[PDB]
């Protein structure tokens, strides 16, 4: 599939940048035919068939199709797509309040309720992309970005869906790999993978928005992998001797190694901490 081949600055202007990483860099940006503003996201191509440099065009093209299918208020909005010589450009929905990661270096520790908050936004999010049979593959706090940051319960977004896949065979077995604080046991397994490695990183956010500290951090990755391997996490007390016994029930049937036996993002809806 091909994309459009005009200069993007033929028709946006770009201004401050948002962030960047190992192959792409977001700059907001402002089209010029309706003053309305995006995010403008350049992914580097890959030059060569066999480099390791740039993303391949199967990647880019699976990225693409997956933003072009979603609509959700809790999930970036894809508007449209550039391409030249060197990048493959998304204009991207702007949500200017930063990361959650961002605000949690904030607060430090959520209350249960502000915990909830988010996450309830974060549940309702992956219950419309796991009913499409998305799988996210790196839900993490850097990609859940807040539409305003300076508002008591702050409206949020996931972005970032450049390891998603469609998942119609109820699994897919690739070699798709994220953070290591992050990804569920049978990613650091390299087994097949499904929806369910999203619900264990909801419990690994969770476990974050509640505490401040990350459940299986090691002093290396090597570490924290083989920690997610063997699910070694406990409740410490003195991040959570005042967290009630059924947000530390939720978190606990999310981070479950056995993927069959982990909640669904149907069972966390109606989990008792998060039902109305
Ligand atoms: O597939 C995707 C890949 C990356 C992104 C990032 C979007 C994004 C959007 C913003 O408004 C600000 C930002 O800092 C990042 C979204 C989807």
């Amino acid at each position: 599939t091909v994309f459009r081949q005009e200069n993007v600055d033929d028709y946006y202007d770009t201004g401050e940048e948002l962030g960047s990483g190992q192959f792409a860099v977001v700059k907001k940006c402002r089209e010029k035919s309706t003053g309305l503003q995006y995010a403008a996201k350049f992914i580097k191509k890959r030059r060569t068939k066999s480099s390791r440099r740039g993303v391949s065009r199967e990647d880019i093209e699976r990225e693409v199709s997956i933003l072009k299918e979603i609509q959700h208020p809790n999930v970036i909005t894809l508007h449209e797509v550039y391409e030249n010589k060197t990048d493959v450009i998304l204009i991207l929905e702007l949500v200017a309040g930063g990361e959650l990661f961002d605000f949690l270096a904030e607060k430090e520790s959520l209350t249960e309720e502000e915990a909830t908050e988010f996450l309830k936004q974060i549940l309702n999010g992956v219950y419309y992309l796991h009913s499409l049979q998305i799988a996210h593959f790196d839900l993490k706090p850097e990609n859940i970005m807040l539409l305003d940051r300076n508002v008591p319960k702050p409206r949020i977004k996931i972005i970032d869906f450049g390891l998603a896949h469609k998942i119609d065979f109820g699994n897919e077995f690739k070699n798709i790999f994220g953070t290591p604080e992050f990804v569920a046991p049978e990613i650091v397994n390299y087994e097949p993978l499904g929806l369910e490695a999203d619900m264990w990183s909801i419990g690994v956010i969770t476990y974050i928005l509640l505490s401040g500290a990350s459940p299986f951090l090691g002093d290396t990755k090597q570490e924290t992998l083989a920690n997610v391997s063997a699910v070694n996490y406990e409740f410490e007390d003195e991040y959570f001797s005042n967290t009630s016994a059924l947000a530390k029930d939720f978190i606990r049937r999310l981070l479950v190694k056995d993927p069959k036996k982990r909640m669904t993002i149907q069972d966390s809806l109606q989990h008792p901490w998060i039902k109305p």
